[PDB]
């Protein structure tokens, strides 16, 4: 996808942010957005095309792929990026609003509360997506999925495309997410002390 | 098949047999041999050809047809005919042997014991095939057979050719077999009294 606009806004955000925040935005751009576009989207491109079920039943592969993958991992990661970035956009907008207010007439007062809330929201959204992915997929895609959804007769064996590569990238993104959490914790403590 | 030779021998047997025995041989020829050749063999001709299993697994239809039908009904009926007819052949041979003995030099003495044993053996073989078929197939072929024999993955649904016609003929032959039993009982009692 085209992340250009979000890029513009977040680049603006870098200036009005802590050094650790600039590190966080670098991580977001490089290890999350760029990995997803350059590497992961191609991994998941044949997810349903090369999903195969051992059966002659029409409609079984469709319902089985749908039950195994209610949302694709890459779409989940898109949404995670958007939601962890939204607080930064809120804070940046409040900052620009105060600048416009000054013109009509760095981090302190209302902006400090807003920045702390921004880090907080980023952390909660962060953790939330991590836990949701754990409960939806664990952290390993196995090659076999056994499916008993109508119209499949009895239980059918279905086979995943590229499960090991997908597992590698699942874990890569989990690690990047954990690094982001650590960075946000560092921001909180660094402001505190 | 060509039952001509057995026919010759059994025709000979008719002369040296009771009236009820001639009825029994008429039943054998007409309602068992002729039905099998004229009607049933065509019913069972497509038994494996039109046996269908819902799967893509190579070898599953073969092992599933084999598990559902370890012996075909028509082959069972062939063997039943042969074995219920063998005692009559024994008795007829003993009779011809006594005739040859007389030439070298109706039912009484040794021939009477042999005739009673012939009826007995016919009755035991009769009942035995009936009970064996009950324990192997019951008396109704259902249209669905669920098969979990390797290499079939999990349980697969397989579908029988012509199950209702096959059931009709299964029951027809059961009835003919029971009529034969009744005739043999009548022979025993008629000799007794
Ligand atoms: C302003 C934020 C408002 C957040 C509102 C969140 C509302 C969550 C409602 C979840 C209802 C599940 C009902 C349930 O359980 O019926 C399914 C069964 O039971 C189960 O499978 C057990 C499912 C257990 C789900 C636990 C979800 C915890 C969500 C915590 C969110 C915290 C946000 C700060
Ligand atoms: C279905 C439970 O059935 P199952 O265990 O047999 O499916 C097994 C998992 N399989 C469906 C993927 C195969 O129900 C679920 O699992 C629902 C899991 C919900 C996962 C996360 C929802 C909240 C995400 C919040 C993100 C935003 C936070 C800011
Ligand atoms: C900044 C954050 C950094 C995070 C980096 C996380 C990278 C995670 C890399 C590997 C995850 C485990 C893969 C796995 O769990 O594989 C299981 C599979 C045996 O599973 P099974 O089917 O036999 O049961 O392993 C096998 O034996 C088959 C051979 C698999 C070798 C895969 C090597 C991947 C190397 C990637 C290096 C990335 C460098 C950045
Ligand atoms: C001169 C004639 C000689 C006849 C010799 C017949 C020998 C039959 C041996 C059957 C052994 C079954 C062993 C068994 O049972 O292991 C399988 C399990 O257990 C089960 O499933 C229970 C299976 C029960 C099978 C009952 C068969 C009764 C056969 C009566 C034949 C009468 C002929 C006059
Ligand atoms: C297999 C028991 O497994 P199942 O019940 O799951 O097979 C279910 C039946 N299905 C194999 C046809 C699907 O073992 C059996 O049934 C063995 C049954 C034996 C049937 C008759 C053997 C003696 C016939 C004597 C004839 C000659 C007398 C003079
Ligand atoms: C000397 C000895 C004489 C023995 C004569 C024995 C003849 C036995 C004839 C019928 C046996 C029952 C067939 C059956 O059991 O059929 C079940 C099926 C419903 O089963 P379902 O799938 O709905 O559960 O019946 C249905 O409704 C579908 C329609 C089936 C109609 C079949 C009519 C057959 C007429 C043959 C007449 C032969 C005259 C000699």
């Amino acid at each position: 996808g085209d992340w250009s606009f979000l890029g513009r806004l977040l680049e603006n955000a870098q200036e009005h942010s802590t050094v650790i925040g600039k590190v966080w935005l670098t991580v977001l751009f490089i290890f999350r957005i760029l990995v997803l576009g350059a590497a992961a989207e191609e991994v998941w491109g044949d997810e349903q095309s090369d999903f195969t079920c051992n059966t002659q039943q029409p409609g079984c592969e469709n319902v089985c792929y749908d039950r195994a993958f209610p949302i694709s991992h890459v779409r989940f990661w898109v949404l995670q990026i958007i939601f962890v970035s939204t607080p930064t956009l809120i804070y940046l907008g409040h900052v620009l609003h105060l600048v416009r207010m000054e013109e009509k007439r760095r981090i302190a007062g209302a902006l400090l509360r807003t920045y702390v809330f921004n880090i907080i929201f980023k952390t909660l959204f962060e953790v939330g997506f991590i836990a949701g992915q754990y409960f939806l997929y664990g952290f390993q895609l196995k090659p076999l999925y056994r499916c008993d959804r109508w119209p499949c007769p009895n239980t059918v064996d279905c086979f995943i495309s590229r499960p090991t590569e997908k597992t590698i990238f699942i874990l890569f993104m989990l690690a990047v997410a954990c690094v982001s959490l650590l960075l946000n914790v560092l921001e909180i403590y660094h402001l505190g002390w």
